[PDB]
RNA sequence: AGCCCUAGCACAGGUGCUGCAUGGCCGUCGUCAGCUCGUGCCGUGAGGUGUUGGGUUAAGUCCCGCAACGAGCGCAACCCCCGC
């Protein structure tokens, strides 16, 4: 049930913080704001959800990335409402390109899982029961959705692409397709598959990013409810 | 045969020169918080990033932040004495 839910509160965004490359996907500057053409969101959306459905039904791996204010949490939900990996707090230098190395973090994080459950559940020179047990905080806080990713992803899905362009950079560096929700902030030409929208409105980020996660499972049956995502939607 | 004695021979011996041919060992900047590597990233390149920044420490000690993520030689800790 799309169409009207788009123009709900999720159509147009920014003003004169713009990229002229995005000139095609705009209805008009009326009122001094940019209002983005909805008809062309839909057009782009099918082409995007097609890519999604196919990658999914061939049993792929989409890596989700949203590290901005209003994405932050809706991402770690819909990522796992889909059993898919995500990056949530901090995109690190070479998650995709130094992968093998950034991976010996995960390697060694769950070597500590193997000391939270151990004959060392209450022992070891007790100023390591923070030093280590607090090292597992950094490892926790960051590698939450990166831990499940075990070989480079098949796509990546970005929420604000100019916000997160150090990711996109590396995607392309490895020919990994890039799906992004983009708005006038941003440069389409290096989004591989484009959801031209509002990068900011939490209503928007939710409406879209969730409905993409219908597909991701409804290409495998057992579709769920309206799903845990209205963090404090107000 | 050994071992000894004189006549030879091959050799020994030299605190004789060269620390600007060396080894080892010491002193010095200085117990100063530094000096680097792996891979990634930036740069035509020498190189850079990392190791800069903000707070903090005796300290590159820790912390928050960040195209970096880690590691090695250091610092601290593992040894000795002194305190209960
Ligand atoms: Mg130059």
């Amino acid at each position: 049930v799309k169409e009207l839910l788009e123009a709900g509160v999720h159509f147009g965004h920014e003003r004169k913080r713009w990229n002229p490359k995005f000139a095609r996907y705009i209805y008009a500057e009326r009122n001094g704001i940019h209002i983005i053409d909805l008809q062309k969101t839909m057009e782009e959306l099918e082409r995007t959800f097609r890519f999604i459905e196919d990658l999914a039904m061939r049993g792929g791996t989409i890596l989700f990335v949203g590290t901005k204010k209003q994405a932050q949490d809706i991402v770690r939900m819909e990522a796992e409402r889909a059993g898919m990996p995500y990056v949530n707090q901090r995109w690190l230098g070479g998650m995709l390109t130094n992968f093998k190395t950034i991976s010996q973090r995960v390697h060694r994080l769950e070597e500590l899982e193997a000391l939270f459950a151990s004959p060392e559940i209450e022992e070891r020179p007790k100023k390591e029961q923070v030093r280590l047990k607090h090292e597992l905080e950094r490892l926790q806080k960051y590698l939450s959705g990166f831990r499940l990713l075990k070989r480079l992803p098949d796509a990546i899905f970005v929420v604000d692409p100019t916000k997160e362009a150090i990711a996109v950079r590396e995607a392309r560096k490895l020919f990994i397709p890039v799906i992004a929700l983009a708005d006038t902030d941003s440069d389409p030409d290096l989004v591989d598959y484009i959801i031209p929208g509002n990068d900011d409105a939490i209503r928007s980020i939710q409406l879209i990013l969730s409905r993409a996660v219908d597909l991701i499972i409804q290409a495998r049956g057992g579709v769920v409810e309206p799903s845990p995502s209205y963090a404090l939607v107000q």
